[PDB]
């Protein structure tokens, strides 16, 4: 909505998202907390250890409606505020160089569907 | 909705969005495709360019209607439909190393707005 100018300083965005063949080793339990974003966003898989504003592996979770600040993997912080938690599951995964890492349900896809244009 | 189980080969998507402080350098007119991919989702902003099963710079647009494959900059190609063009514009940017690039509407963000969750 906000017009964009000639002489402006502006923050743009560069994707770089890459994908990768991998075999699932190992699922298991993983408790999940659920946030809404100040911008009115709702996360159902947001990672306990993400929550900035309180420890939350040493002193349990905040309070429902609790603000909280929430990192995100390349290090911006957001404001919200916590409404729960829930247990879903974490998939290991194995790469082709043999190398690991432990995945959340919305970053697999099977062979056959279509990768988002999101690249 | 579908079941992920050991054993499995699957694809992960690894995010790696890059955001850089810039100037404005010129704002211009560019035609853009309105195109409907096979998934339902619709794009408003799909670069001329970008239609792969036709040459759409040297022969003109595709009928509305018509099949069209669509390349994503990371080469993934999806199928869509073409159903009309629009004017927008583009913005000439430039960084801090002297570098420039011409930048889509929804890849331009204020120094005051919430950079997105995307990274």
């Amino acid at each position: 909505e906000k017009v964009i100018s000639v002489g402006q300083t502006v923050i743009t965005k560069h994707r770089n998202t890459r994908y990768y063949s991998c075999r699932v080793m190992a699922v298991t339990s993983q408790t999940f907390y659920e946030v809404m974003f100040d911008d009115g966003s709702f996360s159902r898989d947001t990672f306990p250890e993400d929550i900035v504003s309180r420890d939350c592996l040493k002193l349990g979770p905040p309070a429902e409606g609790e603000v909280v600040q929430v990192k995100w993997p390349d290090g911006k912080l957001y404001g919200a505020k916590y409404f729960g938690s829930n247990i879903a599951h974490m998939y290991q995964v194995e790469f082709e160089d043999g190398s690991q890492i432990a995945m959340k349900r919305e970053d697999i896809y099977t062979l056959d569907e279509e990768l988002p244009k999101r690249v």
